[PDB]
């Protein structure tokens, strides 16, 4: 009940900014989460015994890939509790407890392959969820999780607060399907600019957390340069091994995937940065001023890669 995680100082102070590295030392990430789940929802909020459990059994799921990993998990964990305590009075009690651990959850048991992959390539997942495929496939690992013996943190829920929470979590994953986030954006972007914005809303409220999700899924762009550099070369090396993959299939790759174009990664990463993180988080900013940060830090990165082609480095 009295038993609270603590940080060493500077994580302790460094925790709370949106930039935030959790650092190379695995070991201390499953005590980082807890600390941000009991300053962001409460003390009370799990039993410290089957929430220690069910992180344990959710890393045990992650797999050893390139960018897709534990390591993902708990970075976009923290985006949402960066979000989440920047904005305390906009989200209920069951919001708070359910956002992070979808966070954590969201990519459970990737492999490090798209959804076009598993289409192109015949998968099983493919002919189970013919939409957002690996997305259907981490919330039904969530829940196989939940349902361990000894792992359902939600218990002390009643049955109406158990199925909105799993509700939230279900909504939350699926929205990390970026082919879905296009038109999300572009909904509320319509909806904050003719004023029809309603957080009272169930419909809107469910559209503005799927924009979180995009944006703490994509905050890799939102770290300090070093760090937004060094997790590009994770994410290419999983897209080079789809290219790989796409090639003996006898399928010409993407350029985004293809390793022989190695060459033009500045230009494609200036390309998303403008035609998806920059509008992104501009309209994370509308909606939630107080995550101006992730803007901010997201417009430093894309002229970091602009001074990267221009051969400044
Ligand atoms: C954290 C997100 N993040 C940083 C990401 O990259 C990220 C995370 N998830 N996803 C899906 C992305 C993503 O879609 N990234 C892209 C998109 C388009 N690209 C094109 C290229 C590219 C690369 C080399 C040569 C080239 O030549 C084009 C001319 F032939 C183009 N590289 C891209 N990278
Ligand atoms: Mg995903
Ligand atoms: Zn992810």
């Amino acid at each position: 009940g009295l038993m609270q995680f603590t940080l060493p100082v500077r994580l302790c102070k460094e925790i709370e900014l949106f930039h935030f590295d959790i650092g190379p030392f695995e070991n201390m990430w499953p005590g980082i989460f807890v600390y941000m789940v009991h300053r962001s929802c409460g003390t009370s909020c799990f039993e410290l015994e089957k929430l220690c459990r069910f992180i344990m059994s959710v890393k045990k799921n992650y797999r050893r890939v390139p960018y897709h990993n534990w390591k993902h998990a708990v970075t976009v964990a923290h985006c949402m509790y960066a979000i989440l305590q920047n904005n305390h009075t906009l989200f209920t009690d069951l919001e708070r407890k359910g956002l992070l651990i979808a966070c954590l959850c969201h990519d459970l048991d990737h492999r490090g392959f798209s959804n076009s992959y598993l289409q192109k390539f015949d998968h099983p997942l493919a002919a189970l969820y013919s939409t957002s495929t690996m997305e259907q496939h981490h919330f039904s690992q969530t829940v196989s999780i939940l349902q361990l013996e000894g792992h359902n943190i939600f218990s002390t829920l009643s049955s109406s607060e158990y199925e909105q929470v799993l509700e939230i979590i279900r909504k939350a994953i699926i929205a990390t399907d970026l082919a879905l986030y296009f038109g999300n954006r572009k909904q509320l972007e319509e909806m904050y600019q003719t004023g029809s914005l309603n957080l009272n809303n169930q419909s809107h409220r469910d559209r503005v957390i799927g924009l979180m999700m995009t944006a703490c899924d994509l905050c890799s762009v939102t770290k300090l340069w070093p760090v937004t550099k060094l997790t590009a070369n994770d994410i290419y090396a999983e897209f080079w091994a789809e290219g790989d993959e796409m090639k003996k299939l006898g399928i010409q790759p993407i350029p985004m995937m293809d390793r022989d174009k190695k060459d033009e990664v500045p230009q494609g990463q200036l390309g998303f940065y403008n035609a998806v993180a920059i509008p992104c988080y501009t309209t994370l900013t509308q909606i939630l001023p107080p995550t101006e940060p992730l803007l901010k830090a997201c417009r430093d990165n894309l002229s970091q890669w602009e001074k990267v082609i221009r051969g400044e480095e």
